[PDB]
């Protein structure tokens, strides 16, 4: 029931006890471990509103005081008037990050209790959602001194009004199917940019087409815009010492705002709820830029650098990939555009750990999404027992709106 | 039930049913993943139950399955028992349970070579001295000169818990580490314990950077004795760079012979408590782990140095540089004097091909992706992006406490 984890490197243990307090379900029984898969009523919403806050109150030092029995009241009698109930603007702070200290497959959690939250929840149309969208873009990029934000539209309500942004981040490029049979662009994107199409965006069918933005206000069909070219930072891609780097033509965008998660805080569900940080190199140096299914160029760059690719002992493929990942940061770096290396933020996540442990009595975390795509065993993470179990407020995984919604 | 796992670079979906054939436990529960976690005398009672399911699985492999043969085994065995408290198997079921072990082995990501172990019954052993010489044959078997063979030797399994036949060490070929009063280590710091237990033994210690460890060898149940591995049984590689010649003089060697000797094999409820088995080497687990890690040998900082690469800050990826060409040099080097390995491209593309080929013939392939997927250049190999399930089929190999923890001293 309490739980050690060990530090394989350093010998360091910590002591689980944050666990106990875990609620939803992994996916994993005593039979068979699903670490590696990614995705594995009145009545029900008060006992979630009770322990929702019930933990808010005990955070401010409040806890079983008059104001903490009278505002458990208070809810209780919207909910059962109302069916649902509102949150306060310090709960919905405390919640959104919270969700953020929670989530146990981001690495920069360090960062969680310095998160910038914008109410959105007076939004009412799509029009609307664009305006609070451009304006999180403009403070959370900050002119390359980025910011981290979340920006929460209205909660469900009878779940046929729901907000969501389509988009599965605010800023992606565009992939195309080609009559030759290869993709142009970013293959992930293939299915949105065709619904983007099918919706009436003219594509410029370039490599680097920032997408419009799909937005989907009180359940209605969901509208168009483009975010303002001038509010969307670049970095195109160099290397401090191959110069013939440049002429691969990469570039990729500063802002990584994941935009298609759910927000659950107190039982209220935040269908719409963009949030956004700062890379990691890796993010773009290894998975977006060699993936196989995304832009892979592994190949290009190993051609580029003359290395013998007639046998993958020499490691061309590795060493490719270290220059791809020297070049992203150092393009990042030298833009002046906040950008975190692997080693660096998996030391800070350590450090985090160990905090969370002291403080909290633990710190959830998931070891196959922590460790980074590359160098893994080099980063004090590999080294590091994890435990993984899912505390509420969370940020969830939810269905593509297209598969859900009725036009 | 069916479970189904994806690739998330190919779409291509398997179906488990081998899951449902799983008995053991994992750590998990629906609270809580332990997936991350290194570590998460039977009656008569226990004891035919697990010897009928691994007969009835035996039976089943050789197409007899309810044979008359079949039956009379079970019978056999099921008398043994009452009448002996264990039983012994049959050097066909030996050779069936060893391989099965490795083809269970959810951590190993070699496994397309399970059906192909060569596999020693050395259950007439008796003594240290009569194990130092089983081992010895192994070695020499199983380096072959450097074109290396699959190999386990399984001594005496387990009877009162009281007889143990153990190998101290934790592989059969292993470099010494010896603290210094300054607090840094010479050697390899995983084998400091070990290698101060064999000099209380009375190892006399070279005290070198790369000293092959005596075996000490537990017959028995009795206090373990020592022997040196005769040198012209140990194969070695000294480590050099194809393009930077300075890499030599850095002083790296390490052994071919990969040989895992501290870990237990179950088949049928038996416990066989010292059965050492080798492979070869996947590039990585030498020039990443054994080379790289910080508790090791640690030489990313000389390697780096030596390249001259900017180490003011992390950010210039210098460790990862000094990483790939320190490993570029391992598969160079052992490639160059012929002895067998295996690189990491090539190691997990033969696996997701296994992997498969399991699912269609067998219902599934437990596997540790936390474990599978290598220490370096996780994403630009096929397993990072596939999907996994962990689970545990017998026979298998276990981790078993470090002997000297749990040994009664004799005297
Ligand atoms: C401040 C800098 C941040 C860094 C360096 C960082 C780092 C990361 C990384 C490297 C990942 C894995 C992404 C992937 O492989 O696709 C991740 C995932 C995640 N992060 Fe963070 N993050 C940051 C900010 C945030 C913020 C502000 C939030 C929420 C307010 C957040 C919540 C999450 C969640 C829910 C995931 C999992 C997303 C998924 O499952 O696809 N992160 N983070
Ligand atoms: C034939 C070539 C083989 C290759 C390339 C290979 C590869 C590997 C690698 C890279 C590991 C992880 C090692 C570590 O990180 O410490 C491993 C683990 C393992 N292998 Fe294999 N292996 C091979 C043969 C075998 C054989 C012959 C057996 C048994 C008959 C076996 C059983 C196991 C087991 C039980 C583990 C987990 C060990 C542990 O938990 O420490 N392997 N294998
Ligand atoms: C199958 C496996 O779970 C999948 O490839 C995961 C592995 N680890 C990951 N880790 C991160 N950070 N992001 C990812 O997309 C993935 N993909
Ligand atoms: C904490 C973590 O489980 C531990 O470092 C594991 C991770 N994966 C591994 N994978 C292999 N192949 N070998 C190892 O020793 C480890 N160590
Ligand atoms: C967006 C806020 C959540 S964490 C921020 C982040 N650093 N990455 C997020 C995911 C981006 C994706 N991996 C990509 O490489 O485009
Ligand atoms: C021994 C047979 C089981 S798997 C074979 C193998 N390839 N490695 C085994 C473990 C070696 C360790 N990683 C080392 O670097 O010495
Ligand atoms: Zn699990």
């Amino acid at each position: 029931r309490f739980l050690k984890v060990k530090n394989w490197e350093t010998d360091v243990v910590l002591t689980d006890t944050l666990h106990l307090k875990s609620t939803l379900e992994t996916g994993c029984t005593e039979h068979i471990c699903m670490g590696s898969i990614m995705l594995p009523t009145k009545d029900q919403l008060f006992p979630l509103a009770k322990e929702f806050l019930d933990q808010y109150y005990s955070s401010i030092k409040r806890f079983g005081s008059k104001a903490h029995m009278d505002r458990l009241e208070e809810v209780n009698k919207e909910i059962e008037s109302t069916s649902t109930y509102q949150l306060k603007d310090t709960e919905l702070i405390y919640g959104a990050k919270h969700a953020w200290r929670n989530a146990s497959r981001c690495v920069g959690r360090i960062q969680w209790s310095k998160l910038q939250v914008f109410d959105a929840r007076d939004c009412t149309t799509a029009h609307g959602m664009f305006n609070y969208i451009c304006n999180h873009v403009k403070y959370a990029t900050n002119k390359g001194n980025l910011r981290s934000a979340i920006t929460i539209f209205p909660q469900r309500t009878d779940g046929k009004h729901d907000f969501r942004v389509w988009n599965s981040q605010l800023i992606r490029y565009a992939g195309y199917k080609q009559p030759d049979g290869s993709t142009l662009g970013d293959p992930a994107n293939v299915q949105f940019t065709e619904i983007c199409i099918q919706q009436g965006w003219k594509a410029p069918r370039g490599r680097f087409d920032v997408l419009p933005l799909l937005l989907q206000a009180n359940g209605n069909d969901p509208e168009l815009f483009q975010i303002p070219p001038e509010l969307v930072l670049e970095v195109p891609i160099r290397h401090p010492k191959f110069d013939w780097f440049k002429d691969l033509g990469l570039k990729w965008y500063g802002l990584p705002a994941v935009s298609n998660m759910l927000l659950e805080i107190g039982g209220l569900e935040f269908s719409a709820c963009p949030f956004s940080g700062w890379y990691m190199g890796t993010e773009i140096g290894v998975r977006d830029y060699c993936d196989n299914s995304r832009y892979n160029i592994l190949e290009e760059v190993a051609k580029k650098m003359d290395l013998d690719m007639r046998k993958t002992s020499s490691l061309w493929k590795d060493q490719a990939l270290v220059e791809i990942n020297i070049a992203v940061l150092y393009s990042f770096q030298s833009d002046k555009v906040t950008i975190v290396d692997h080693h660096s933020a998996t030391e800070s996540f350590i450090k985090h750990m160990e905090n969370e442990y002291r403080c909290r009595g633990g710190c959830p975390a998931d070891w196959v999404w922590i460790v980074p795509p590359m160098s893994g065993s080099i980063t004090p993470v590999f080294h590091q027992e994890m435990l993984n179990y899912r505390l509420t407020p969370s940020f969830e995984y939810q269905p593509d709106p297209w598969n859900t919604h009725v036009w």
